[PDB]
């Protein structure tokens, strides 16, 4: 019988997200991505996603939503979730210590463009080298991330920061619901 | 301006796990599902998941995370997510009496998670299923049923799934050691 164990954990998800929601520098920190994502595709600019992991998803779902969204009557794709074209983490043992999101941007990206960075850890390697990349590329750079932000505090224009400091599922579950919000606002951008 | 838009979106979820977590039927379905998921496993059997959109992905996690966790030492995939027939058919293609699948649909009138259930149980197959609102079509022809009581748009529906599928992956860790 796991049913307290079900609950504690559907409880816990409440703790997180009433926790997320009380401070207003998390609703100001989503609604300014929101805009700055909007600015730039208004300029011809795109975003590309990344993250690991179950994070890898929400980089999916992001950018097949908003393409799905805006694809007519513009050139290229508004969005891109970056994938591992080369095929490098065939190697398995994927940590994220490797250069797929990098490689990728620095393939692709152009000055206006947007990377939206997901690690619930805020340490994942791949995440920080294509920070560095898109400052590069001059992108203004958005991160999901969670704990106390790790390495990549203090690095991206924008942070939407989930204050959870245990195990990746329960900051994952912000972060998806975060993006669900992203993406209706910026269609409320993208009519004005 | 889209403060108060945020907010309510986050609270509107909150509303909505709140719910979801105080029917006892749900938690008792989610207890079943990992049961006959781990049982599965543990004769040999392999969980086949699909879900169209956003539930895609949550197939996607939960395939991964369980064929990363069981592989080793275990012939064949304990998990593999596919990808109106591109789901039937690669059921057809591959299911086994034992196996399972796992259909994700937030309205629960999703075709092709409908076709893939009703091939699923011609090859003798039991079937777990993640819904919303009253279960739709499919309501009825699933083993179990997860369904999350939502009756507006998908998005609240789908970030209940994801936790349910973290909460799954936990208690089969739990039912495998034992």
């Amino acid at each position: 019988m796991y049913q307290d164990l079900i609950r504690n954990e559907l409880n816990e998800a409440a703790e997180t997200l009433a926790n997320f929601l009380k401070d207003d520098a998390n609703i100001h920190a989503i609604q300014r991505a929101a805009v700055l994502l909007a600015d730039s595709f208004k300029a011809g600019g795109k975003v590309l996603s990344c993250g690991n992991g179950g994070s890898h998803c929400d980089a999916m779902h992001f950018a097949e939503e908003l393409t799905g969204r805006y694809r007519e009557n513009r050139p290229g794709y508004p969005a891109i979730a970056i994938s591992d074209v080369s095929h490098i983490s065939c190697v398995g043992n994927d940590f994220g210590f490797n250069d797929i999101f990098s490689r990728y941007v620095e393939a692709v990206g152009r000055e206006g463009d947007v990377l939206l960075g997901i690690s619930t850890s805020g340490n994942s390697a791949n995440v920080i080298k294509a920070i560095a990349a898109a400052r590069e590329k001059g992108m203004k750079v958005i991160t999901l991330t969670g704990k106390d932000g790790g390495k990549m505090a203090g690095t991206a224009d924008i942070e939407i920061r989930v204050p959870h400091f245990g195990y990746a599922d329960r900051i994952q579950e912000i972060h998806i619901k975060v993006i669900h919000i992203l993406i209706q606002l910026i269609e409320k951008e993208m009519v004005k």
